[PDB]
């Protein structure tokens, strides 16, 4: 009418829930009995706050509310019947398996991408989903995860952060996951979480809420992650890579240009051959094996965007169920690609769907 | 018309003689290898232990005459086609020095600024640097200072503030002193981010990521403590020029503002009431972006976000030079920004004038 997807649109199941559950160390879920939805803490800028209300009673409830819509499918499927979203490719949220010990992570993993599996199988031809990796185990577990994924009915993808398996996504230990991932033809959808080291937000860090770690850090994180992989060759060296980044790319599209200014003007680089004339350029990439979703909340943003990767390569997302009204944030983000690109346009029903169902085969399973 | 450079730098003679006899970051170091070697950043501080300790190689940035020469910043602006240029100390200005010396070398130094402009009467102006490592009272005296000062027109400073950035309460005197003085802020980043986040692999990458990333994203996350802290509701006056086209600012102001108005904690707390000023508002009242964004991708973000009168051209001169050109001729760093300017907003057109110009003689009252 046409198709509207939504490929940036998270849950935690209740198996996954009910870990955090019991966990005293970040990530958690814990009960704070003066609020009666428990407490989601995921992040390394809620440690302080989670400390302080652990010790003083008076302090301020740590983390974000846990709402049910973290864990109900229910709720997923109601919320895209109630904004007219055909399909989503639903994820696993930050931080997915990165913080589970070792041994223990392949499993639960494996159990958990088959839990999507099942869960897209329950509303068939309106769920896909991308997997999420034991990126804490030995790469050969990886593999055998990656192995499993490429088998499951509905996956499209894998989801990551920007931990890799413990040094960075330039990490040429990890190229064997990328291109195990590209050749099976899965998107690799780059999402952040580990943010920027605290000290960066100042010593009055804990009085602007979560708005420093969420609106700089995560994008930036993004940024950082892609940039890295790009000076170190990933993408020359697993040339089928494809990857979709979260938040319109962090901040790439608005510094690319800085990129490649500062790589043609780098002495050491130049002198040392690394900046060859052939070099296939950030805006080359961006154009070829980068696809960037829409969630950036302005027309500023998404014109950048498109002006970087192509209306061809921009695919809407809600991030449902983070940011609940206090679904402004995802009428929002419709809103800003038709500013962007015209009602009723070829563009509109690109960025809003048809991108995302050509790119992830949206039918097959 | 005219063109204008805002975004410009030199070193003094001075100011290098002083980095030459330096033992640590920063420093002026001579390399059998090679021209000095200029090491400012800490992310050079391991490259330059490994060269200090054979054919480890040259650590920092070449030194070239472009950074403290007066005859060279004026043969650059006519060989580029720039007619008033807004010098300014490049990064890190007087942050690293001791609070007892840096009153007495950054009023000396803006003083020789004061100088240089008087050389060149109408094609040079200046934006101040301040002795911020010592007490408030000595920076409230610099500032007393320059505002006396024939050809200052602002005052260029980093994110560190006091020592505690930008939204440090201590600090809002200082931005009090400077917007009563109508000197224009001139932000510029250099402390990047902890060397921690390029990862272990980031000697492999020579200077990308530290300038290409962690200079704009400082700036971004200094800017916008100062917007959660209310600086900019305090000090009504105050006037911003942002660096690097505001970082990123421009092209993450949407998710800022939504991530504001979803803050359960801000929210309900009473922080976030309904009449606030957006930090939209804020750039298109408070906040003028340069146009050092080597791309009319990012230029047309940073003129949709803050209007086209606001944004001013600059080239960065003299941190980029051509590798492989002469550096003499006109430089690539800066033709590149001159051209997103004519993508974006149209050769001859009023915009790329006031762009390329008209903006900053307005705002800086030059001639
Ligand atoms: O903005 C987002 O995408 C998110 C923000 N914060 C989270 O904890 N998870 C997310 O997915
Ligand atoms: O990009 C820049 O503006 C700069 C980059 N690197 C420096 O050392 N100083 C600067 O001013
Ligand atoms: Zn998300
Ligand atoms: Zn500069």
């Amino acid at each position: 009418t046409p198709v509207v997807v939504d490929i940036h649109t998270h849950m935690y199941p209740p198996s996954y829930i009910a870990m955090l559950e019991k966990r005293q160390t970040i990530p958690l879920v814990r009960t704070f009995p003066q609020a009666d939805e428990p407490r989601l803490i995921l992040l390394s800028s809620e440690l302080a706050a989670l400390d302080a209300a652990l010790a003083d009673p008076a302090a301020k409830l740590p983390g974000r509310p846990l709402s049910t819509h973290f864990a109900s499918l229910a709720q997923k499927m109601h919320f895209m019947d109630t904004n007219g979203i055909r399909v989503s490719v639903i994820s696993l949220a930050n931080p997915w398996f990165d913080f589970l010990a070792p041994d223990e992570a392949p499993g639960i993993a494996d159990a958990v991408n088959a839990e999507f599996s099942d869960m897209c199988a329950q509303h068939v031809g309106r769920l896909f989903f991308f997997a999420a990796l034991p990126l804490s185990a030995p790469v050969d577990a990886v593999k055998a995860s990656i192995e499993r994924v490429k088998n499951l009915k509905y996956c499209r993808g894998i989801i990551l952060g920007t931990s890799g398996l413990g040094k960075g996504l330039d990490d040429p230990h990890l190229l064997p996951v990328f291109e195990a991932v590209a050749d099976a033809k899965l998107l690799v959808f780059l999402h952040p979480h580990y943010g920027l080291p605290n000290e960066v937000y100042g010593p009055r860090s804990e009085e602007y809420g979560h708005v420093l770690p969420l609106a700089l850090g995560f994008p930036m994180e993004t940024t950082i992650a892609v940039a890295r992989m790009y000076m170190a060759g990933v993408f020359d060296h697993v040339r089928n890579l494809q990857m979709l980044l979260a938040h319109s790319g962090g901040t790439l599209p608005f510094l690319a240009g800085r990129i490649e200014s500062c790589i043609v003007h780098d002495g050491h680089l130049v002198k040392t051959g690394k900046v060859p004339k052939d070099r296939r350029t950030i805006w080359t990439v961006l154009k070829e094996q980068i696809y960037l979703d829409a969630v950036i909340y302005s027309e500023v943003g998404l014109q950048a965007a498109i002006a970087s990767s192509g209306a061809d390569r921009l695919m809407f997302g809600t991030n449902h169920p983070f940011f609940p009204p206090i679904w402004d944030s995802s009428r929002l983000n419709a809103q800003a690609v038709i500013k962007a690109v015209g009602e009723g346009s070829s563009d509109a029903a690109a960025v809003m769907g048809l991108n995302a169902v050509r790119v992830l085969s949206l039918k097959a399973e």
